[PDB]
């Protein structure tokens, strides 16, 4: 039984070149803009992601919401040797697509795919995936989970001063609880990157929130 996600993967395999992540990105963006809409960061937002990756040169990245693997390919292709992407995907079939997408792109050695819910997997990272702290987190999963998973990352000790969080769709459909919290909290230094939705003629944006450390207890 044919699914949209299988169709995306098929289009890449036919038209992109194996071992060429850039051709894979172009294939998906072409498919989604010309053939069939799909939840896709798209190339405009993708360039903001690229710039963030290049600026901070993360050695360990956590992605929430891999879907078909476009963002995983986008980020992993800019990771240095020894750098790692951990990506989480709650749907088993999408997780399988993401693995095949990364395999095709030649990036499978840089990426660990975890199939499960963010709130179940995030607390296992220190013990099971030998994580200390994360250099960067990309949020693009269920929008009502941005705030609680950010709070969970903090309390699990996975954030350090300087950790970049980059969150997509903070305007459309919107994550106002997440935005209120990080912008108002002194634990996060925030900036907003506006970008037009490729399909919709509505303005969206990514929020970049840089962790400053835990807030200090009240003194004497
Ligand atoms: C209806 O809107 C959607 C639907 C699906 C998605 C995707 C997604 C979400 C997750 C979740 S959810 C959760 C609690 N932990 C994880 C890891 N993995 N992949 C991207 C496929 C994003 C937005
Ligand atoms: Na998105
Ligand atoms: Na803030």
């Amino acid at each position: 039984g044919d699914t949209k996600e299988q169709r995306i993967l098929r289009y890449v395999q036919q038209n992109a070149k194996p071992g060429d992540p850039q051709s894979v990105l172009e294939a998906i963006d072409t498919y989604c803009t010309q053939k069939e809409w799909a939840m896709n960061v798209g190339d405009a937002k993708g360039q903001i992601m690229d710039a963030v990756i290049r600026e901070y040169s993360p050695s360990l990245v956590l992605e929430l919401g891999a879907y078909c693997g476009y963002s995983a390919v986008r980020m992993a292709r800019l990771l240095q040797p020894g750098a790692r992407l951990l990506t989480m995907e709650i749907n088993p079939d999408c997780a399988a697509i993401t693995q095949q997408m990364l395999n095709f792109a030649g990036l499978q050695d840089k990426v660990t795919i975890l199939n499960g819910a963010s709130q179940d997997l995030i607390p296992q990272l220190k013990k099971k995936y030998d994580v200390d702290t994360l250099d960067m987190v990309f949020l693009d999963h269920w929008k009502d989970r941005y705030l609680p998973d950010t709070l969970l990352l903090e309390e699990c000790g996975l954030l350090r001063k300087g950790t970049v969080l980059l969150a997509d769709n903070v305007i459309v459909p919107g994550t106002p609880d997440f935005l209120a919290y990080v912008r108002g909290s002194s634990s996060f230094e925030c900036t907003h990157y506006s970008s037009y939705l490729e399909y919709m003629k509505v303005v969206d944006g990514l929020e970049k929130a840089i962790y400053q450390g835990p807030s200090s207890p009240d003194k004497s």
